[PDB]
């Protein structure tokens, strides 16, 4: 229904707040108070629904930046074309907010292809936007331009997954760099939207060059630059954490367990930054969900769970790496509604059990898990 | 706030449904239920304003699905290109949904100045879609076609205005328009949008000749043949009530004072469409504001206001004509959240005083005028 009253719940905001009731207003957050000791008079004409956790973590809903929602692969072969991601892998997975991008084959794939999914992801209920472009220069686009894409649709937020260092990428020069990131950062000024350009990294020993350069030698503002799949190796994961000084984001994948190749797992990249004292609100995470990781081996969204168990079984917080899936995505993406448990943002959220596994999730005040159980299913699924 | 209460009000759902309480959650309506008398007690700890009426008249905000939202003319110079239209001049006349579409300038304008505005009234706070082409074939696109502008553009949903039987028209065939036709209703299929065309007609002595033969001879639906300025000339107007047969929704212009010159007054169209029993929930009425009405007037929104006002001083009961600014606009365009005041549709709603006068207007649940004080200004007004 809606209005929604999650009584006696232990806020992660992702800051902890403690014991809270929160209010559920429509696909908004209404109200945040402490948890009385009895109870409240709700008027009778009102419909509201009422429930009590017992102290259960709440969480905001995880943003996962970097999703193949039309399915990634298509680089042995047109069979390892990967089919559509389901809209239960992300929410049960915890993801209310998905951004898609293509990826290495934007070839057979199109952009026109992507944003149809984001509306078919958006009429399910979640929340979803996308990147534009792809590996390959020149960009795949839609109106011929990214910052005409940026510009005049909606859910297109910034250019994606544009490939450096890495063998199947186009080469680019620095001077083709610098005008990608000039066109998605003015296009975010005329719109309000991210305006960042979401680097695809690879194994070259040339790293991070062309994004130091381009903050050195031009007035490009550094958050325009977002490395990702910074962890892949240990030579670029230490690049990545020096490059956080200048003002990046850089955005960690979360690898199946066991596969962080020659790399870092995520878990134990993101203690090493905890331990560094690195600037920890400047580091997400995202899951390669849909994805192919080459040596055959697939993406999922429910590594960003298991990252998060996995950082807590060492010891970290919960509210120091919360952040990373929650509030950190929401700032650097300007997504300025969401990553927050607070009055006036919207209402994704997640309940979790002392185990740490997701049994509630809400998406724009309506509930797409409950007790551990499917609510809300994908049109083919 | 996030939660507001109107109490005692007397509501025009469109269709009349006495005195009620209604209750407001973020940008949605929640509850209506009986008025009565007595406490109302809401809880310390959620912030609720509460809003007493006293008895006054409550109806849903007017969508207005032809407005100039750029500005119109150009009919007459360079001098003659009217400027943008501010926020206010929608909200102080109750509309707080608007359709924007290019006229008879759709070479010096473009389908990119339009979107723009689009955007421009959406974070204001009105709810903004528009029209892609305008009046001329080929037609005014972003992309480079109907089909492709309507399917990506999430708030473009048809095709408009599109001249036929005008002096300014591009002399369309028939060819020509099932062809446009047939792009809309299938992107509306794709997109469930409105997919509809709403053709601009003039003076010319074939009328609607070519809808009424696109309907005989081919399958395409009636309801995507929307004809507006139907009461432009007394014929014309004869026509379109037989085109109600068939199954199409006709728009009548609002035209200022005495300026519906050889045709009739929207109040004396209305008036005869009631006295004629025809179907009335096929028949809307738009303003036509910021555009040009040469033989030169202007088009503004609080022209809507005034045909309301003139149609109940000829005896006419509100339930009767309001549709025509409100449901009967929701339904043609499927905008399925709009046009009523029932719980889950958005909360865009007016107050009236017993002289049908505006008093408030809330649009997405925030108040832009409140008790005949403006609340809400344009970025630049
Ligand atoms: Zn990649
Ligand atoms: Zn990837
Ligand atoms: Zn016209
Ligand atoms: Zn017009």
């Amino acid at each position: 229904t809606m209005l929604i009253l999650l009584c006696n719940v232990n806020i992660y905001a992702p800051n902890p707040l403690g014991i809270k009731d929160v209010l559920i207003a429509g696909n908004k957050i209404a109200a945040i108070y402490d948890h009385g000791q009895g109870e409240i008079t709700i008027p009778k004409q009102w419909p509201v629904k009422v429930i009590n956790f017992d102290g259960a973590i709440l969480t905001p809903g995880f943003i996962d930046s970097h999703a193949h929602i039309t399915g990634g692969g298509g680089q042995a072969g047109f069979a390892t074309q990967v089919p559509p991601v389901g809209l239960t892998e992300f929410t049960h997975a915890g993801v209310t907010t998905v951004v898609g991008l293509l990826g290495t084959d934007d070839t057979t794939r199109s952009t026109e292809n992507l944003l149809s999914r984001v509306y078919g992801l958006r009429e399910e209920g979640l929340s979803a936007y996308c990147w534009t472009g792809g590996y390959h220069f020149p960009l795949t686009t839609i109106t011929g331009s990214a910052k005409s894409d940026i510009a005049f649709l909606e859910p297109v937020i910034g250019i994606g997954e544009f490939a450096i260092s890495d063998h199947r990428s186009s080469q680019p020069t620095f001077e083709e760099v610098i005008r990608l990131a000039s066109e998605t950062h003015v296009a975010g000024l005329i719109t309000g939207k991210a305006g960042v350009i979401h680097f695809h990294l690879g194994d070259g020993e040339r790293r991070l060059e062309l994004i130091e350069r381009a903050i050195r030698e031009t007035e490009l503002p550094a958050r325009v630059f977002n490395p990702t799949h910074v962890n892949r190796n240990k030579p670029l994961f230490e690049d990545s954490c020096k490059l956080l000084s200048k003002g990046c984001h850089i955005d960690l994948t979360a690898f199946p367990a066991g596969t962080a190749q020659p790399g870092w797992e995520a878990c134990d990249a993101i203690e090493m930054a905890v331990e560094r004292q690195l600037p920890l609100e400047q580091i997400t995470l995202s899951s390669d969900g849909g994805g192919c990781l080459p040596c055959m081996d697939f993406g999922r969204a429910s590594t960003l769970g298991e990252t998060l168990v996995a950082t807590l079984n060492k010891g970290l917080s919960l509210e120091t790496v919360l952040p990373m899936l929650t509030s950190n995505v929401a700032n650097i993406l300007r997504f300025k509604n969401k990553g927050q448990i607070a009055v006036g943002f919207d209402a994704d959220l997640l309940v979790m059990n002392e185990k740490y596994e997701i049994t509630d999730v809400m998406a724009q005040g309506v509930w797409h898990k409950q007790n551990n159980q499917t609510m809300i299913k994908g049109t083919f699924e």
